[PDB]
């Protein structure tokens, strides 16, 4: 049991659930109505500003996905404006690297199986730049015009950076494409919790953000302690109206990789899940220390 859609009825699923998150009653000064307005947004932005200038059909644009919470919140966005685009597999590319974590590794796979997308990875036995990987990348696909990419403001190097930008001199030539900029932390949760889309289950662990297996902890800021204040959880009401799927849309979370429970189950501490955390500026805090 794989949970696989065909491309059309993923990216009709993720209008419809897009569509109804866009519904929800909720108040000017909620993280709901901060997250609706953060959608309409990402939405302008792909259906005005970049569909009509570069297709997202016949290879121009591809898609950068590493599995992660702002990758999966982008995807289904992206599924969204597609559908919507057009009707109201997909050119992906994974920068691959040999430090990553075995669960995410697993929830890339899943999830282009699920999404029915076309995946593209760079090679994790290379020692090479991010740069030289996209050089490579655009050899294989030289049709490449533009790159959707998952990052915000708040992330290392989103300062300097705009909804359709020029890559780098030293990246080959494309456009990034980059349409979730002005969405944070308490967005992204709020959204991918009221999605019931399955997502990389180490933050259900306490993970806040995905880096390197030999850095990432479990975030300290979300350790259970008996005489911390217990965190209070912002979405509540997102978790227990999550959208419904139906027989096409049926899926299920998939257990963490067993040699990534081991490390979790090792350290002896229990922590609340990722999305009891919604300050940026703590989002990288989970990371051994270095000189
Ligand atoms: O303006 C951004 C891009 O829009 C596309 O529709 C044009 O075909 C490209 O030449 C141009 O770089
Ligand atoms: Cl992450």
């Amino acid at each position: 049991g794989a949970m696989v859609m065909r491309l059309g009825d993923a990216a009709e699923l993720c209008y419809n659930l897009t569509s109804s998150y866009l519904q929800i009653a909720a108040e000017s000064d909620s993280i709901i109505a901060q997250t609706q307005r953060a959608i309409n947004t990402t939405k302008s932005i792909l259906i005005n500003e970049t569909f009509p200038k570069w297709s997202p059909l016949n290879g121009e644009i591809s898609f950068s996905y590493n599995g992660g919470k702002d990758c999966q919140v982008l995807l289904l966005l992206y599924l969204s404006c597609l559908w919507e685009y057009y009707i109201v597999k997909l050119p992906t590319v994974f920068i691959d690297h040999d430090d990553t974590f075995k669960t995410l590794e697993n929830f890339i796979e899943e999830t282009s199986l699920r999404y029915s997308l076309s995946l593209y990875e760079s090679d994790r036995d290379k020692c090479e730049t991010m740069a030289e990987a996209f050089e490579t990348f655009l050899q294989v696909f030289p049709e490449t015009k533009a790159i959707v990419i998952g990052i915000r403001h708040t992330d290392p190097f989103g300062e300097h950076l705009k909804p359709i930008q020029k890559t780098d001199a030293n990246w080959p030539d494309f456009y990034r494409l980059q349409p979730l900029l002005h969405w944070n932390l308490a967005n992204i949760w709020s959204f991918l919790l009221y999605s019931n889309e399955p997502i990389c289950e180490l933050y259900r662990y306490g993970f806040t953000s995905l880096g390197n297996v030999e850095e990432t902890l479990p975030n300290p800021h979300l350790r259970k302690d008996k005489n911390s204040t217990p965190l209070k959880l912002n979405f509540e009401w997102e978790i227990e109206n999550r959208y419904k799927h139906n027989e096409v849309t049926k899926a299920e979370p998939i257990p963490i990789a067993d040699e990534d429970l081991v490390k979790i189950e090792n350290l002896h501490e229990d922590y609340y899940p990722g999305w009891y955390l919604v300050d940026d500026k703590l989002e990288r805090a989970g990371r051994i220390k270095k000189k």
